[PDB]
């Protein structure tokens, strides 16, 4: 909306004013990276949020340069669902995600980027119609995400498998409340899968 | 609509239903007013933490003390109404919402040192948020009692709206806001450096 233009100019100028120092561990990605406190989940002072709800991959790839001018320890990226509730194609979305590796690389060569599947969707609550009703692209994304992931040299992680409900290829609903975003336990997950990562 | 903000309201309720509370830990309590910073880095502060909802109303904040109030926090800084203000609720009603928040935390956690803020001024410049900003009169009517009720209830006051206003509207400096009612980063170190002293008390 002029909400989601305005909300990303908010956390985008907030984040211009906040340094970001060699030790640190970004997250960074759309709603369901904003959602987190993620200092606390991981009870780790060097972890933090630059998440912006609305977010797509241009969006992030406008705002690197306040995050790789601090050199930060780690990286971890999660977006994509929002173009794909625009009717991005995987293949547009893959090569935005690309732009994102390759700049990262580029202005920050030490720090150690973890690229995260895009999370199942579910229509079960009847919410983000545009989101849930193309549930099917998540597992066209990943399954190219992977290989961008080994070709530029970068950790891929799977918590996709973790997430999705095996006979539906949807968010298992006890992650959600609206079929997109994460509930408290959907964190929680999140924070098992990772956590060895954030201790590499 | 609704919808959209009533889940979130649970998404971020159920996470601090997981995220332990200390006797170490500053609290920023409140709406997307709150919700938007990143605490721990605008103070460099390990912590203080975020406990701020985008939409919340006064009882929304109350009925989610028990995870905050019972780690028994060193301090909580509580800014909430605006969206009271937005669904024509009196700032007499607001008042005693917010009363009923702080006699919550006095009893549950007594050492806590509770912060009243000023609810903060609107704009209806950017033609946005028209159920708050229209209503942009109210903040100072919920100011007008805020700070005596704190007095009453032995809680800090802390005036940012005087820093935030333009004397001459009675509205949010726009250098502050793009929407008329939430902050820019600089509207974040305006704030920092007005509440930083009773950060480090
Ligand atoms: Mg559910
Ligand atoms: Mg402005």
């Amino acid at each position: 909306e002029r909400k989601y233009s305005t909300f990303y100019e908010q956390r985008a100028t907030l984040f211009e004013e906040l340094p970001v120092t060699s030790k640190d561990i970004i997250f960074l990605g759309n709603s369901i990276t904003n959602g987190c406190e993620w200092a606390e989940l991981f009870q780790n002072k060097n972890v933090k949020n630059r998440g912006i709800s609305g977010d797509i991959c241009m969006g992030v790839y406008d705002r690197l340069d306040p995050i790789v001018k601090g050199k930060p320890a780690k990286i971890f990226l999660l977006i994509g669902i929002n173009d794909v509730s625009r009717g991005t194609s995987a293949d547009k979305i893959i090569s935005e995600i690309s732009m994102i590796v390759r700049k990262i690389k580029q202005e920050s060569p030490k720090t150690k980027l973890y690229l995260q599947s895009v999370l199942p969707v579910n229509d079960c609550y009847g919410m983000f119609n545009g989101h849930t009703s193309r549930w099917q692209v998540v597992k066209q994304i990943n399954d190219l995400l992977e290989p961008l992931a080994v070709k530029e040299g970068v950790a891929y992680i799977d918590l996709y498998s973790h997430f999705v409900e095996k006979e539906t290829g949807k968010m298992n609903p006890v992650y959600t409340n609206d079929g997109l975003h994460l509930l408290g336990k959907g964190y929680l997950l999140w924070r098992d899968i990772v956590k060895p990562y954030v201790d590499q």
